[PDB]
């Protein structure tokens, strides 16, 4: 099993830089919006204390550097949803994919396309954490790079990156601009809460051992899921949603094991502790169920 | 501190279905020519012994259905090796500038998974020592391709031929020559022994570093040659003095000695991780290169 990026191509073609005076990052340009973190129109030390409505006000047109490589998109509108800010340009980018804006829940993957100085360098798959932070790979400069999903060459954007927390974890919003977590756009004395262990995604991983006939782990125990979801956080690991049931239902069918019947066999593994599964002796838990199925 | 691939919108444009009768695979569209895994020519029955001069001598241009995406009319054939080179009647309009280079094991490349002609995913791979690759590669992904980008300039160096019995991934580069002794017909193959690139695990130890991962560090030293004894006692590659000069950049940065890195090493292969982890992995990866490595850190 390896995590397998989506394509980027559809997203490079959106890639672009905004600068506001010596401020910079990158943007996403679909259709005559270009999208991109408000923080772009502050100066470093604004940062320690800024007042985003203020200084939007006070923005022109004119003050916003849009550039396509080193093509210029002249700014004809500006306007702030959030913590994202929208530039409306005066050219509709032909590369222009379908595209949706997707809320995701904790648990979800999604590729990443790295970008600096609105030039694309890398794509790598991310799982948003359960306290609502990713693991990236990222530099200064990355800000703006998004995250997404491509389904039936519609793109799915999920993720615009912010920031770099103490611990090294990321940050950022959805593309209507609302952070993931409780996490804001100024400089305080943030932190990434506790993390969990994603249970559906290690669920979806003990689905796959079982589809490639590794199924030692199944019992003839079943489980209710409060019961399960109580005992769960015993060990640090998410409860489970009904959201989260229904995911794992492909699987479920697929294998024939029931979702609680999986439940009761991950129950086991955590109270007595493992032996290997897919020739690993630890858990995985950034395959969704979806992941799992794409791979398969 | 992920595996990290290219970008892959310069090749999604050049990615194409080639079909004969009822045997399809990708085909890589650069300029005025597709290039495909010559084993497209045969049935089932003839991939089981095939003798592919006598076989694409049969075959005349209208038999070969290219699909991009528009059918593209084959106006000339050729074989180099065990690559197919379809000439069509357009040229790519999306062609990048490009390389043909063939890898030297160790080293890692972006693979690009497609299925009909259409891009499904992307990911790093390593050359391994033996020659294979550890892909994720399904039924008809034949034809996919690897490559580095260098400033918009494609390096294309791998080209997917088959999955073997063990499950990794065996191929060619652009000029047709397999990876590795393996041939382009149906009879059960198995690769050699494989080993640990050294090199990359040790490169990875000082990402674990600059990560801020320190527990495998020791206070002792090894020579070139008493590592290499051990190295090659657990199966992995020497590590020669290029190696340790490649890796001068990354020693510099986190102040520790190549060969005291090698020490940790010698003691990780000793005394296994005991409970422990490092990037999160129980188990040493060895398909980061300095430069992934430095590309990154
Ligand atoms: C983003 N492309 C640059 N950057 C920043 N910033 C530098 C900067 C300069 C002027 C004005 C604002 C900024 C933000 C940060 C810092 C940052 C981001 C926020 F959202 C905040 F609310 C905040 F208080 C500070 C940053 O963390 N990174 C970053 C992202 N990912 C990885 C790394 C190593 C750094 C930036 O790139
Ligand atoms: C490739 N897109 C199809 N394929 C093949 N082949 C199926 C087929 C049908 C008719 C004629 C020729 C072929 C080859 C194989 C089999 C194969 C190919 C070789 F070159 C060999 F040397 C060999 F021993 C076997 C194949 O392995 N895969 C493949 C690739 N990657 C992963 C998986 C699961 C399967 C094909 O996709």
């Amino acid at each position: 099993f390896r995590k397998m990026a989506f394509p980027s191509g559809k997203v490079e073609g959106c890639m672009v830089q905004v600068t506001c005076g010596t401020t910079t990052l990158n943007g996403l340009w679909l259709d005559d919006v270009v999208y991109c973190p408000r923080h772009v129109i502050c100066t470093s030390e604004d940062m320690l204390n800024p007042n985003y409505e203020d200084l939007l006000i006070r923005k022109s047109n004119h003050n916003f550097l849009v550039q396509a490589g080193n093509v210029q998109l002249r700014v004809i509108g500006h306007s702030m949803q959030n913590c994202v800010l929208k530039l409306k340009v005066d050219t509709a980018n032909p590369k222009t994919p379908k595209y949706k804006f997707v809320r995701i829940q904790p648990g979800q993957t999604f590729s990443v396309l790295a970008c600096y100085n609105g030039s694309p360098s890398g794509v790598y798959q991310c799982a948003m954490r359960p306290n609502f932070t990713i693991k990236g790979s990222f530099l200064n400069g990355s800000c703006g790079s998004v995250g997404f999903n491509i389904d039936y060459d519609c793109v799915s954007f999920c993720y615009m990156h912010h920031m770099e927390l103490p611990t090294g974890v990321h940050a950022g919003t959805d593309l209507e601009g609302n952070f993931y977590g409780p996490f804001v756009d100024r400089q305080t004395a943030q932190a990434a809460g506790t993390d969990t262990t994603i249970t559906v995604n290690v669920l979806a991983w003990l689905y796959a051992a079982v589809i490639n006939g590794d199924r030692w782990f199944l019992n003839r125990f079943t489980t209710t899921l409060n019961d399960f979801n109580l005992v769960a956080m015993k060990y640090n690991y998410e409860p489970l949603t009904q959201d989260h049931v229904d995911i794992l239902g492909p699987l479920s069918a697929q294998t024939g094991i029931a979702v609680l019947d999986m439940c009761a066999s991950l129950k086991e593994l955590l109270q007595n502790g493992m032996r290997t599964i897919l020739g690993s002796a630890l858990l995985e838990d950034e395959f969704t169920p979806f992941d799992v199925v794409r791979q398969c």
